[PDB]
DNA sequence: TGACATACGATCCAATC
DNA sequence: GATTGGATCGTATGTCA
C-alpha cells in the first residue's frame, strides 16, 4: 500500500494524489490560378493586420457569451464577382472535446471540417503557431525548460489582459476516436485544392449502388462484387450465461446472376453449415466447413455483407492461427434438404498479455515487474528468458531514476527511497535505462473502478486507482515508441470520466498520438463475456494501430464511449446479427476433460479421451500432461446444497427446498442461506447464485475467487457436483494447456482471473505488426 | 496470522413505452 | 421523457479450530 512515485509533469497535470469601414487589400501578387480561373494570393491586409496562409482568423457567433470560432487559412482566391474569399479548416478548442476540464486553454486541435467565407465576415486575426517538437528521451529536459518559459509568458499576458497565443500539434478525429499527427505536407498549400474536401468527395462517392459498364458487376459500400464471387448474407434476409442460443452466423453464398428488374436484384446459391443439422454435428466439425446445396434465392443488393473464399480441403492454408482472421472456408460434402520490440511489461501477473504479444511477433518481454511471489514465479516459469523484478513498481521507478541521475525530477515517499537503497548491485545493474525500451505494456489494477466494488472511496481502493500515475510516469521517463494500456470498461466512466480525461491529457502533454476503445473478448474466440478498455499511444512519426476485426457471433450490442457534445464512438461492430464463425460453447471448452470429485488435489494427471471439437484440438496441441485439474473443497452444507440443484439450464438457488439440515457434528442449519431472500428485490433476485452452467451457453466473467454465493455466481459444473477446476477456468480465458501456474489453488485462481485473454492479445499484436511495416 | 464462510450499494445503458 | 431488467478481473466483517 505505497503511494505512487511520479515525475514532475504527471504531478503537475493531476495534482490530487500526493502533492497538489475596413480596407481589405491583397498583398503581393498572385502565384497561380484555380481551375475555374481565379487568382490565388498569399497575404492580405484587413484592418491593418496581416492574414496569411498558415495563420488563424476568428469568425463571429450568434450568442454573445460563447467564444468565436477559429479557422486555419488554407487558400485565398478572387472569384468572378471580384469577391475576396478564403477557405479554412476548423480549429476546435480542447474544452469542446473528450478532454473536457483537463484541457489546456491555449491548445487547439485541427479537424476535417471546412468553411468558405468572404473576408468581410471575419472578426479578427489570432496569434497562432504550429508546434513541431523533436521526439526522444534526450530532449525531455530541454522540452521542460522551454515549457516553463512558455508558462510564465502566459500568466503575464493574462495579468495585463493581452490577446491569447494559441498553438496546435494534433488532429482530432472523433469518428476514429483519437488524436493523430498533423499531416504537415498537406496543410497550408495556398493552392485551390484542399485534402479534407477531397476526403468528403471520395466519401460521398462510396455511398451509392453503381453497376459496372458490363453489368457483370456492382459497387456497394466501396466493395466490388462480380459474378461467381462468394459472399456473406445476413441470416434474417433469407429466412444466465447463455444468450447466443439461436444466434446464427453469416450465410455463405455464390453469386450467379444479376436480374434487371438502375435498380437490380441478385441471384445466389447458398451453402449450409454443420450447425444447420444438429448441435452434435457442430460439436464434432471444423469451424471452416460448409456443405453444398442447390437452393437458390433472389435478394436485394443491400442484403450482402462482404466477400469470402471457398476452397477444397486440399487447397487450404497450412498456417493455423487460433484467432482465425482468415475469410476462407472449405467444402467437401453435400446437404440434401526484424521488427521485434524490446518490451517492458508493468503489472505483469502470470503473463497472458505478454504471451499473446510474444506470439504475434512484436514483443520480447525483456523486463517485467510483478510484486506477488506466486505470480512472478509463474511469469518466470512461462517466460524463462525474461528479467523479472518482484518488487513494487514505485521502488523500481525510484531506483531507475536514481541510476539516471534525475533524483530531482522524482516525486517519491521516504519509504520508497529507503527501499530503493536496499537493492543489491547485481539487481541494479540489470535495470533498464532510457533509450533501451521501445514498447511499454501493462494492465493497471481493475479493482478501484470495478462496479462490483461496494467500497470504492476507501483507502485501499484509492491507492489501487493511484497506480495509473506511476504507470504514466514510466512512459514519461522512458518515452517509448509504443505504449499499451489495459483496464475495465468502467475505467472510462469512473467518476464522470475524470480519470480517463486526465490520462488522455497526460499522454498528450508528452507529445503522443492517442486512441481509445472498448472490446468484447467473446467475439475473438473465447466462451466468455469480458468487456475491456484499451488505450494505444504512439510517437509522432509512427503509425497508430487499428482495431482487430471480430469474427465470432456474440450477443453484445454496440460498446460505445461517450465523446462530449452528444457524440459517441464504437471501436468495432456488433456480431449479434451475423459473423463469419459460430460462437464457442461450454462443451467446446471443457467437454473432453475427465471427471473429478469435490476437492481434488492431484496436480499431474493424464488425458483419457481424445479431442473432438476444434477448440479442444487446438488448445491441447501436442501436450500429454494434464496439469491443474483441481477444484476447491466445499464444506458439508454447501456440498449438500450443490447436489440438490438440478442439471437444467437456468438452475440456481430458487430450486432449493425450505428445510432444516442436521450435520455430522449435531448442528442444525437451514438449507436456504439467510442472506439470499433477505436482500433480494434490490438485486434482481440473485439469479445464478448456486447456479449451474449450460452446455450450450458460455462462461460468466472470470473472477479471482469463484464461489457459489458471490456477485457473479455460476461456478458449478453442468453435470458434476463440484466447482469448476483451475484448468477449466484457464480454458475459458484462452490459455494453452501447456501454460503453468504457481502457488496454492487460490493464487492460481487469482492469476487466471486477472489476466488478459491470450487470444485477444494476439489479435492486438497482429495489428501492431501491421502498423510496424507501414512506417 | 491465516483460512474460510457470510452478507451485500450505487451507477450505467440498452430495449420496450 | 419513463421505467424496469441486466451487468459483474469485489470488499469488509465475524467466527474458528
Ligand atoms: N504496485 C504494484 N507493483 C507491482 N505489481 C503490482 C502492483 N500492484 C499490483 N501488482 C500486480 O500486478 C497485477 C495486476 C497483479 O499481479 C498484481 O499482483
Ligand atoms: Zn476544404
Amino acid at each position: 500500500a505505497m503511494q505512487a512515485t511520479t515525475t514532475r509533469l504527471v504531478n503537475r497535470i493531476w495534482g490530487e494524489f500526493y502533492s497538489n469601414k475596413r480596407e481589405i487589400k491583397w498583398d503581393g501578387e498572385s502565384l497561380g490560378k484555380t481551375s475555374a480561373g481565379e487568382p490565388l494570393y498569399q497575404q492580405a491586409l484587413v484592418g491593418g493586420e496581416m492574414v496569411a496562409v498558415g495563420g488563424a482568423v476568428t469568425l463571429e457567433v450568434d450568442d454573445p457569451d460563447e467564444m468565436p470560432a477559429i479557422y486555419f487559412v488554407e487558400y485565398m482566391f478572387e472569384s468572378t464577382d471580384h469577391c475576396k474569399m478564403l477557405h479554412g479548416r476548423f480549429l476546435q478548442r480542447g474544452s469542446m472535446t473528450v478532454l473536457g476540464n483537463a484541457a489546456n486553454e491555449r491548445e487547439l486541435f485541427l479537424t476535417n471540417e471546412c468553411m468558405t467565407t468572404q473576408l468581410k465576415d471575419i472578426k479578427g486575426v489570432a496569434s497562432f503557431e504550429i508546434r513541431s517538437r523533436p521526439w526522444g528521451h534526450q530532449y525531455r529536459k530541454k522540452n521542460i525548460t522551454a515549457d516553463k518559459l512558455d508558462w510564465a509568458r502566459a500568466l503575464e499576458r493574462k495579468v495585463k489582459d493581452l490577446p491569447t497565443e494559441y498553438y496546435c500539434k494534433s488532429l482530432y478525429s472523433p469518428e476514429r476516436g483519437g488524436f493523430f499527427s498533423l499531416p504537415l505536407s498537406d496543410i497550408g498549400r495556398s493552392s485551390g485544392f484542399c485534402t479534407s474536401c477531397k476526403i468528403r468527395e471520395d466519401e460521398e462517392k462510396r455511398s451509392t449502388i453503381k453497376l459496372n459498364v458490363s453489368k457483370t458487376g456492382f459497387f456497394i459500400n466501396g466493395i466490388e462484387y462480380s459474378v461467381e464471387d462468394f459472399v456473406y448474407v445476413n441470416p434474417d434476409s433469407i429466412g444466465k450465461s447463455g444468450r447466443n442460443i439461436g444466434l446464427r452466423a453469416y450465410v455463405v453464398c455464390q453469386l450467379l446472376e444479376i436480374v434487371p428488374k438502375g435498380s437490380f436484384d441478385v441471384k445466389v446459391r447458398r451453402f449450409y453449415r454443420p450447425e444447420d443439422v444438429s448441435a452434435e454435428k457442430a460439436y464434432a466439425s471444423d469451424i471452416q466447413e460448409l456443405y453444398f446445396s442447390q437452393d437458390t434465392v433472389v435478394l436485394p443488393p443491400g442484403a450482402l455483407e462482404g466477400k469470402c473464399e471457398v476452397r477444397k480441403k486440399s487447397d487450404m492454408p497450412l498456417s493455423r492461427e487460433y484467432p482465425i482472421s482468415d475469410h476462407i472456408f472449405f467444402c467437401d460434402l453435400f446437404f440434401d434438404t526484424e521488427i521485434r520490440l524490446a518490451t517492458l511489461d508493468i503489472f505483469a501477473g502470470c503473463g497472458g498479455l505478454s504471451h499473446g504479444l510474444k506470439k504475434a511477433g512484436v514483443s520480447d518481454a525483456k523486463w517485467a515487474i510483478e510484486y506477488e511471489e506466486p505470480a512472478g514465479q509463474a511469469f518466470k516459469q512461462n517466460h524463462p528468458e525474461s528479467t523479472v523484478f518482484v518488487d513494487n513498481c514505485n521502488v523500481i521507478l525510484r531506483a531507475i531514476m536514481e541510476k539516471g541521475g534525475d533524483q530531482d525530477d522524482c516525486v517519491s515517499t521516504t519509504e520508497a527511497n529507503e527501499l530503493a537503497a536496499k537493492l543489491t548491485e547485481e539487481q541494479k545493474s540489470t535495470l533498464p535505462l532510457p533509450g533501451q525500451v521501445d514498447f511499454i505494456n501493462g494492465g493497471p489494477p481493475c479493482q478501484g473502478f470495478s462496479g462490483m466494488n461496494r467500497f470504492n472511496q476507501s483507502s485501499w481502493s484509492k491507492v489501487q486507482c493511484e497506480m495509473i500515475l506511476a504507470f504514466l510516469s514510466f512512459a514519461d521517463y522512458f518515452r517509448p515508441r509504443y505504449f499499451l494500456l489495459e483496464n475495465v470498461r468502467t475505467f472510462v466512466s469512473f467518476n464522470k470520466g475524470q480519470t480517463f480525461q486526465l490520462t488522455l491529457a497526460s499522454l498528450l502533454e508528452m507529445g503522443y498520438q492517442v486512441r481509445f476503445g472498448i472490446l468484447e473478448a467473446g467475439a475473438y474466440g473465447v466462451s466468455q463475456s469480458r468487456k475491456r478498455a484499451f488505450i494505444w499511444a504512439a510517437a509522432p512519426e509512427e503509425v497508430l494501430p487499428e482495431w482487430p476485426e471480430p469474427m465470432h457471433v456474440f450477443g453484445v450490442p454496440k460498446l460505445k464511449i461517450s465523446l462530449s457534445q452528444g457524440l459517441h464512438y464504437a471501436a468495432v461492430r456488433s456480431t449479434a446479427l451475423g459473423a463469419p464463425f459460430r460462437p464457442i460453447t461450454v462443451r467446446d471448452t471443457i467437454g473432453d476433460l475427465p471427471s473429478v470429485e469435490n476437492g481434488d488435489s492431484r496436480t499431474n494427471k493424464e488425458y483419457k479421451e481424445v479431442a473432438v471439437s476444434w477448440f479442444q484440438k487446438e488448445i491441447r496441441g501436442n501436450t500429454i500432461a494434464l496439469t491443474d485439474h483441481i477444484c476447491k473443497a466445499m464444506n458439508e452444507l454447501n456440498l449438500i446444497r450443490c447436489k440438490l440443484i438440478p442439471t437444467r439450464p437456468g438452475a440456481d438457488w430458487h430450486d432449493l427446498p425450505k428445510r432444516k439440515v442436521t450435520l455430522s457434528d449435531g448442528r442444525v442449519e437451514e438449507m436456504i442461506p439467510f442472506c439470499l431472500p433477505n436482500t433480494a428485490e434490490r438485486h434482481n433476485g440473485w439469479k445464478g447464485l448456486y447456479g449451474r452452467l449450460d452446455w450450450q451457453g458460455n462462461f460468466p466473467t472470470s473472477v479471482t475467487d469463484p464461489q457459489p454465493m458471490g456477485k457473479v455466481g455460476m461456478c458449478f459444473h453442468p453435470e458434476q457436483h463440484r466447482i469448476l477446476t483451475v484448468r477449466e477456468c484457464a480454458r475459458s480465458q484462452g490459455f494453452p494447456d501447456s501454460y503453468e501456474f504457481a502457488g496454492n489453488i487460490n493464487h492460481k485462481h487469482r492469476q487466471i482471473g486477472n489476466a488478459v485473454p491470450p487470444p485477444l492479445a494476439f489479435a492486438l499484436g497482429r495489428k501492431l505488426k501491421e502498423a510496424l511495416h507501414l512506417k
